[PDB]
């Protein structure tokens, strides 16, 4: 099923779809981590993450090392802490949740926090408020363009406080996104894509 | 013009009322900054705020004194910051936004922030984790007990990168109340009181939306 929902003059559309298909005249929303880690060897960032197939659809070894320092030469990135200890390997400046940085025609974001087992967790406000940040990235940065964005959250991070499920993501991704409307009366065009069996769970009656 | 909310199961109430005039069995909110300033002297502390007139109604200079000794000895409190310089005067310990200092049946918010001027200000998105923040004490603290609640940034405070109005105060108020019910499915009986003529400024349709 696909949906359009008009929130006071801005359409935000929910549809099946794959993010790597969508056009180059679009915007792509991939969630990296509070680190923007990109070593992708299933102990820091799993493959099967977007995270992960991100960096293995797009990137070789020797340009991740390019990446890698773009993102540290973003001056834009606000960074919450430096020198952080890395168990298990994987880059020491923390950013701040929400935190995006534009990789071309991707927005690649600091969405999940990583403990010293490397597991990606938020808790539920923690959740909300980075998802703010990101709709304030998106409403700065989409330059009339579209923005197509998966249901973030809805993968392997847990959420440590709360047994909050796929469809109450989503109202947290539309919540937050008309609180961000209020700031900016022109929002992007956003497309949130589900993926596979995802479409099914989602209660369009209910969106 | 007073209205119950039914926000899936959970019934927010938003009516004309005072404060003040709560029932004492009953939590009531108000909105402090984020160093929880008690001085009233029209510089830092504005009379004219509930945060003024909450200290001038119910606390003598000499009990200021103890009430500021136990805010800094609430471990709960979050800091950001400690040894802030106000060249104005005020207390130097920084609080993180939404901390509730609760003063027996009163819920004390870390609210806004001052800068150099003590000039009370948030920008929109500090507003909406305010809130949620808020909420998440709120939804804490209650003990089955109902809670009244001001409509919160809608006085002095300075909304300094948005053209918000009144009605999108609530309606973001609303929206992280909705938020903070998926942590806390047993959220707190929560009212919202407007105050005077404030109520003739609500567009209540909208209100009704939110079910
Ligand atoms: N082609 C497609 N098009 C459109 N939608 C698609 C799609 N394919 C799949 N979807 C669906 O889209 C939803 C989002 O997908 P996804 O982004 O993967 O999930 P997420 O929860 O939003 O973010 C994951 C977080 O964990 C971090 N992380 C990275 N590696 C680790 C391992 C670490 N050691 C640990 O154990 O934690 C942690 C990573 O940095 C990130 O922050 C999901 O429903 C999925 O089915
Ligand atoms: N009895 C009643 N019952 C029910 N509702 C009532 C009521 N009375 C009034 N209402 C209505 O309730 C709404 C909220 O009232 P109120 O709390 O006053 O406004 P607020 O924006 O939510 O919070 C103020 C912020 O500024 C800070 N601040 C403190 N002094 C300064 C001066 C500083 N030098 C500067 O210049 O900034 C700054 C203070 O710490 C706080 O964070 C409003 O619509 C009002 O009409």
């Amino acid at each position: 099923n696909n949906i359009t929902l008009n929130l006071n003059g801005s359409e935000v559309e929910i549809k099946k779809g794959d993010i790597f298909e969508v056009p180059r005249n679009n915007y792509k929303v991939i969630a990296f981590n509070e680190y923007f880690d990109t070593q992708v060897d299933d102990v820091i960032i799993a493959r099967e993450t977007l995270n992960g197939q991100y960096i293995k659809r797009y990137y070789s070894h020797q340009d991740i090392t390019e990446l890698d320092q773009k993102i540290k030469d973003d001056v834009k990135l606000k960074i919450e802490e430096k020198n952080v200890e890395r168990p298990f390997g994987g880059k020491t400046t923390r950013y701040s949740l929400g935190s995006v940085f534009k990789d071309m025609d991707f927005f690649l974001v600091a969405f999940s926090k990583f403990d010293r087992e490397n597991r990606a967790q938020l808790k539920l406000n923690e959740y909300a408020s980075c998802m703010l940040n990101v709709w304030n990235e998106i409403n700065t940065l989409h330059a009339s363009k579209e923005v197509f964005i998966p249901l973030l959250g809805s993968g392997i991070t847990r959420h440590v406080d709360s047994d909050v499920g796929v469809n109450e993501l989503l109202h947290i991704m539309l919540w937050t996104f008309q609180i961000s409307k209020v700031k900016f009366r022109e929002p992007a065009k956003v497309t949130i894509l589900l993926y596979k069996n995802d479409h099914k769970k989602i209660n369009f009656y209910k969106l």
